[PDB]
C-alpha cells in the first residue's frame, strides 16, 4: 500500500513515547521467543528512562515514517517493494499525527577500561515487520553510531544471537566484527538475591 | 612474610586513585597479553571517570589491605597462605598511608528492556599476584552485587572468555548463568569513522 519513497525521522524519544516502546518491545521479545521473559509496562518506562540527560543514561531513539543535545535526523528512503502496514493506526505518532512509528532503539554508555574512554552500547535494536529490508535499520543504528562520535566515543557495541544470522549479516555490513570468545554472564532473580557477603 | 589475618577495605575510587588504577589496569592487560592495545594513561582517567554520581555512571571501587552513596566494605580475612609483597611500596594507598591497594573493580549502569529496570555491568576487576587465592577477589565481586541489589538492580553482568572454563564454574558457583547464544558486536576504528548517514 506504501509506494514510492518515504521520510524517515529518526528523533529522542520523550515520556509520551512510552506506550508506543512497550509495544515495540514486546514485539521483539516474540521475534527472540522470549515473551514469557519480558514483563515492560508503560509506568517501568517512566520509572527508568528519562532520568538523566539523553546521552548520558540509558537513551532510546524512535523511528518514524511519513510520505511526500540530538536534532532529530531526517532521509528518505525509496522503497524495495510496497508496504503493507496493517497495524499503522496502533502506531500512530504522538509527536507527529501524520506519522507512523516503526522502530526503536535503546543504548547507553559504557566504557573500555584498555582505552579508559568512554562508548556506547545498543541494547535493543527494533524495526517492524512490514518495514524491515529497506534500509530503515541502518538509518535508525547510523543515528545512535553518528551521535555516538560526536561524543567521542572509543567503541560502539551491541550484542547479538549467534543464529541471528540477519541481524549478523545486517551487523558486519556496516564494518561491526562479531566477537567470538566473549560470553554474558548474568546474575539475577533469585541468584542476585541469595549473593552476599 | 604478611600472615595470619588482613583487614580488607572497599572503598569507592576519588580521583586521587587514578595513578594506582592506570598501574592496576596495566598490570591487567600485561595479565591478559594485550598491554599494546592498552592506552591508559591518569590525564585519560581523569578526562573519563569521576564526572557523574557515582554508580550513575562509570564507577571503580578500590581494594586494598591492612594489619590492625556507598559505605566502605570493612571485612577482616584469613590468610590461606603467607603473602610476600615486594610491590608493596609502589602501591601505597592514598587514602591511608598503612593501607596497600591490591585491586580494582570498574562497572557501569546497564538497562534491561525486558525487565525495564536499570543493571549493573562489570567491566574489569583485579587482584595483584600476591593478594589472589585468598578469598579478595570474590569481597571485590561482592561489593558490586550487594549495592547493585541496595539500589535495586534487575540484573548483575559481566563477561567471560568462552575457554576460561574455570571462571565459568567459578560463575556458575556464585548463581550466575553464562548465556550461551549471545555474541558482542564492536564497531571501532576506521569502521566506526566511515560509519556515516
Ligand atoms: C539485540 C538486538 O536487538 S539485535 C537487533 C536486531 N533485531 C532483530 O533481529 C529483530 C527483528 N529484525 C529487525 O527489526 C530488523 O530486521 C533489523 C533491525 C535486524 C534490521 O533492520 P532492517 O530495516 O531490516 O535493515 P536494513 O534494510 O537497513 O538493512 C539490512 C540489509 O539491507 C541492506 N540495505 C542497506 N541499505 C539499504 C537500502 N537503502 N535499501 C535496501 N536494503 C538496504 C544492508 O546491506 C543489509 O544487507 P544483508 O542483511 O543482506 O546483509
Ligand atoms: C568479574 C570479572 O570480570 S573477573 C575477570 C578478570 N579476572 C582475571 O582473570 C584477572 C586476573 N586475576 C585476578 O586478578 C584474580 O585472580 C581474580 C580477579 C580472578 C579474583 O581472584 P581471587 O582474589 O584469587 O579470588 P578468590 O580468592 O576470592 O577465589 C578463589 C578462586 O575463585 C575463583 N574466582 C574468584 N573470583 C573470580 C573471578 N572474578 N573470575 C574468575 N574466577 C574467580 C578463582 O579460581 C580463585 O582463585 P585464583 O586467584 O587462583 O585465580
Amino acid at each position: 500500500a506504501m509506494e514510492g519513497t518515504l521520510t524517515a525521522t529518526v528523533r529522542l524519544a520523550t515520556p509520551a513515547d512510552a506506550p508506543s516502546i512497550a509495544k515495540l518491545i514486546r514485539e521483539l521479545a516474540d521475534f527472540e521467543e522470549l515473551s514469557h521473559a519480558c514483563v515492560v509496562t508503560e509506568e517501568k518506562l517512566h520509572s527508568s528512562l528519562w532520568k538523566l540527560p539523553p546521552f548520558q543514561g540509558p537513551t532510546v531513539l524512535m523511528l518514524e515514517v511519513c510520505q511526500q543535545v540530538f536534532e532529530p535526523i531526517v532521509r528518505s528512503v525509496v522503497l524495495k517493494n510496497p508496504i503493507d502496514d496493517s497495524a499503522r493506526e496502533g502506531f500512530r505518532s504522538p509527536s507527529t499525527g501524520t506519522h507512523t512509528t516503526v522502530g526503536f532503539v535503546l543504548f547507553f554508555p559504557n566504557y573500555s577500561t584498555f582505552l579508559a574512554k568512554g562508548g556506547y552500547y545498543i541494547e535493543d535494536l527494533y524495526v517492524r515487520k512490514p518495514y524491515r529490508g529497506t534500509g530503515l535499520g541502518t538509518i535508525l543504528l547510523k543515528s545512535v553510531v553518528q551521535q555516538a562520535k560526536k561524543l567521542r566515543a572509543g567503541r560502539v557495541e551491541w550484542c547479538v544471537l549467534d543464529w541471528n544470522v540477519n541481524a549478523i549479516k545486517f551487523y558486519e555490513g556496516l564494518g561491526a566484527k562479531v566477537m567470538p570468545e566473549w560470553r554474558i554472564c548474568r546474575l539475577t532473580g533469585e541468584a542476585l538475591e541469595a549473593c552476599a557477603l
